[PDB]
């Protein structure tokens, strides 16, 4: 690919504005964002977690105004968490803090991940547990062996299915992903608090150190993340994921490539 | 609105100053600036707030020097919390830190937010719980559905009235608000410590990346506010949220607009 | 009217000092400290004592006489100083645990200082309108609820040292025009005292148009409180531990109209 | 050497990428990427810690094309841990954080530490307790005294060998290492969270300030790294280290030298 | 002394490269980098620390290559702690985290400081408490008063011995050391974790807002430094001070001056 000059005029430029929701289980008709709580298992080798207990990568293909060459090419990002301030409730069948104190805020291990590209997102697999017996329902690293708790080649998929990637399997593999950009943040204790910062003033550019953002192959743009903001305690002690949705907007320009 | 020049001379600058005070649920006749005790439902579905254990946004709406076409645009911002010391008031019917220790601190779960725009704040409603019975004065999400605990579109509103849009329900709708610079924090955790910076230093420049601030139509300046510090804990054990003002100086100069 | 700066050797001069904290200073031994902290059992019956309570420190330094000429302050050097002394944790403190060493000074804090060419501009807010304030303090004068969140009758100007508690009160955003302030409150019970220390690093005064504070009556007033966190003695009781802290402002020759 | 001009054209650029895994131990084999439990002495004199116990420091040598002077200048890096995500996994024989929770992560005591170099690591020893008795298969501070618990100059090594130097008793040299570039962090502390932060971004550039970067003695590059992330709490309370591998790519560039 | 130009061509500068070993107490002749156990008094009256006790100030001077007017510049410096992966040694003697737990690592109150002068680092006296008596060996502020607690000008003094002044007593005296520059952080919490960061590649500038570097008087160059990581604490709970090496590296350039 030779890629030539951005096209200008009031037609060569876009804007592609969405939200994605958070896949964190769903164990019941009123537990959307939310996990199953967290059973442990006795055993490396009885790991075996279900799939409502698992929150999994968010994926949108969004298709952009057909071209053909030009492609689009995405330039700016602005993002953020929305609904933050949902966390608040802290009098909705919580875990007291103390005796007679308010319930317990939603806090502890987070993820919060998101990326843009011109195609889908290229995992690579990575287990705490290579004997995790992951559900049916779920795409997960096939083949596992020990070493793929630290690496293991065979692990390559494509972020190309809702629902399906488990967060805890997958990471963005930094071998591939020329035409995405992606920015991720593990915060992995026990007692850390969620910081969500929400402003419409904060642009990210996608640009590369030569100029050039994600091109869009097929004219179809890719958005992900994952946020994952902590657990959730209830009354009886019992654990579960809490997710929230991203806002996406997009600007992309029409340029001029080549072969 | 095609957006023009700029009006200079010693006309064509006005600003606004002033102080938003926290809406915290103020319980009783004495205890403006904090919420009810916090109660927890045995359920979700049983979750039923009282409107005075439930902190608002904070919004006043300022008239600004009649014009008329010229707008008044918002081009720099000063804030800071109002207050911050009373803080360390640790000596007021607060639990102790240990047998013969001084009160606690209020602390843990905190939201500080602002806004400046030329109209209402726009608003998104997201629910933890949907099944959350809000009370009556309050404006909440209508019609609230599983879908409303991620994102329910349906949830739209404006940050219209003082003392009745929940924190909890709704935030800045980030699909809206081209005429409106916010900005805002939650510190979510049950431990943290309120962080609170003061200075007559600092300015927030409220211009977009093509120069233009927000446009106050019919000559109305929109100033919106969160800060809940963190939580009191009482020497029952009892915690209640507790709220600071907030100072705002806004400099608007004016705009002509087709 | 703000007009040219004068230039020349005669032109320029520094000020250099320490202000003390005032903590409260419950007995002969114990400055920098104040009395321990006690609690009431109810919002109407707080009442502290006047050693409980840590108040701003102000110092006005007369500068060299002129004539308009004033002094205008354009930068300062600043750090809390004593950092160190926080590590004697072998003094009456409270153990860690079994055997262990004394816990340090720690938990909530506010840190704070300005420079101005007048006395720092004060607004009040209380954490509790029915504290009684006691005694030689000078306090927010008929307290009402609102008081708690906003009560623009609580005006007062820093300039009397041992005398403004700080929880009563903030720099006054609305006024403070002649004056730079910055301060943090760290406000948890565990904060850990992070405090640095350097010659090298520098705080510009000029405002955006580049002026600084202008000394009225050629005195510069400096404003400071460092409450490091609390202190817990043995038996459990804790107390404020404040420390001095070091200004140094160069200030020049500024021709007003 | 006296350096000299950088070569161009299309041919004079290569690439380097690859992945070093963590050796951490492997106490079984089913346990790659974690330490054996780890157990304490009841003296320092008694501090005797087995091989599978020990994380040790990473380490590739990567052959680049053959040149011959010139010499391959590595220019930029972009690094960072692959499989953060898996830290997740709190429902895997994890000591739960209370009754009914959920699984403890792994947290703790970390260390993250990078280096690229036209030669190998320089190493210095510093020995917490000058008395533990470091196992057989390991590569470890020779006749150590008293004062190895501060700055003993005998101790010299070169990373130069895999599952062989353990981490806690060997650092960067700082005396030497002219011809690499390294970056660590130990964070220390019981209680620290992971804070793992990937994007494909971020760029390091290893030129010094005369913008010079390594030069690949041989036509070797160096990769060196350590990632132990905290430590996994299992059912019984035991505890042990678990580390990650690091992806790496470098930029090199033809200089010619004399 | 005016300062004017700076000489220039080979023969005009010089490299300062070094470590300053840390002098936490050396308790007996296993525990170099420690301090004895933390005894607490039972009133601040009778507080009495013995000298193995008390972490000290480290100095040393090094005599530069002779001059002769020329002096020493002292330009740049590039330091980092020496040895922060030994903090990774949690299996020798130490207090368990919980049953069955990993041993605790070393933490809590920290104190990481470091200059660099062209004469001995002045010091100001500063005490927690005036009444405790400071130990034989140790060189303390004398005639101490209740005003020592917050500032008594009375406290001047050099950092001109090793192993004496303690660093609780002092601090770089700010009213003077104009011919030093002089970096510390106090981390002074209970539960701090140390973050100890590595590099070759950091750089600090020593040079004052007139380009200037410290200059040498009778060509010595003074480095100073502490580094206290935290405490150590043993099985039995007992806790004492650890502390590091600091490597420093001076670059230097020959000023002429009348």
């Amino acid at each position: 690919v030779e890629v030539l000059e951005v096209k200008t005029g009031v037609d060569s430029i876009t804007e592609v504005e969405c939200f994605l929701t958070p896949e964190m289980g769903d164990p019941d008709e009123h537990l959307r964002g939310f996990s199953k709580s967290i059973s442990i298992s006795d055993t490396f080798e009885s790991d075996s977690p279900n799939r409502d207990m698992l929150p999994c990568y968010s994926v949108a293909r969004i298709p952009l105004p057909n071209l053909n060459i030009l492609m689009w090419e995405a330039v700016t990002l602005k993002t953020e968490v929305i609904g933050v301030t949902s966390l608040m409730n802290v009098h909705s069948n919580g875990q007291a803090t103390h005796d007679n104190g308010a319930g317990k805020p939603v806090q502890g291990t987070s993820f919060h991940f998101f990326s843009v590209g011109g195609e889908a997102l290229e995992l690579q697999g990575v287990l705490f547990n290579y004997r995790t017996k992951y559900p049916d329902g779920t795409i997960f690293p096939k083949n596992a062996t020990v070493q793929s708790q630290v690496m293991n080649t065979e692990h390559k998929a494509y972020l190309d299915k809702n629902k399906a990637y488990p967060v805890e399997c997958w990471v963005p593999d930094p071998t591939r992903n020329e035409n995405t950009r992606y920015f991720g943040t593990l915060t992995g204790g026990e007692w850390v608090p969620p910081v969500l910062h929400i402003t419409n003033t904060a642009t990210t550019v996608l640009l590369d150190e030569f100029g050039v953002g994600p091109l869009c192959k097929g004219d179809n743009l890719y958005l992900s993340a994952v946020d994952v903001c902590g657990m959730f305690t209830n009354r009886s002690g019992s654990q579960q994921w809490r997710g929230l949705s991203r806002y996406f907007k997009v600007q992309l320009r029409k340029r001029r490539v080549k072969n």
